[PDB]
């Protein structure tokens, strides 16, 4: 009824990489090291790093979940709002209530998981580029944390998953998540509390 948050590199050393975008009033997501905390504006572009040693095997898939981060909801599907599930903003793909979607690739699913309830976004697993490292997902997250009947300001995690063809676990990270209207001064008023 909770899925895990392990991190995992499993067999082909999987695990996640953030650009370093800084904390100027008007970034418009930023993340920090030191709380392990991406920081984002509503529905903006979070592009995400997927870094394997070895290529996994065609077919792997990366799966993206939001949880509650606190005990006491983490059994609560985490949702979009009851104004933002509601407010037409359909891409064509993405489920109104689903809170991340994957911008820019026709090949992400949509799951309605059907014993837990709980809503992620897949899609294929592809090797890097001609020339590049890594490759990058861009999600986006369609509530802020504030919304009123949905996060209700609760903090939460996203969940990433490298998975087999059937879904069997491969590899596991994971990461805080603020949507926030200004997420460069809330990075660093985080991050000096955590300092303080
Ligand atoms: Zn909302």
């Amino acid at each position: 009824s909770v899925p895990s948050q392990k991190t995992y590199q499993g067999s082909y050393g999987f695990r996640l990489g953030f650009l370093h975008s800084g904390t100027a009033k008007s970034v418009t997501c930023t993340y920090s090291p030191a709380l392990n905390k991406l920081f984002c504006q509503l529905a903006k572009t979070c592009p995400v790093q997927l870094w394997v040693d070895s290529t996994p095997p065609p077919g792997t898939r990366v799966r993206a979940m939001a949880i509650y981060k606190q005990s006491q909801h983490m059994t609560e599907v985490v949702r979009r709002c009851p104004h933002h599930e509601r407010c037409s903003d359909s891409d064509g793909l993405a489920p109104p209530q689903h809170l991340i979607r994957v911008e820019g690739n026709l090949r992400a699913e949509y799951l309605d998981d059907r014993n837990t309830f709980r809503h992620s976004v897949v899609v294929p697993s592809e090797p890097p580029e001609v020339g590049s490292d890594c490759t990058t997902i861009h999600y986006n997250y369609m509530c802020y944390s504030s919304c009123m009947g949905g996060m209700n300001r609760r903090p939460i995690l996203t969940i990433i998953t490298l998975e087999d063809s059937s879904g069997n676990l491969l590899g596991r990270d994971s990461f805080e998540v603020r949507v926030c209207a200004c997420p460069g001064r809330d990075r660093r008023t985080e991050e000096e509390n955590l300092r303080k």
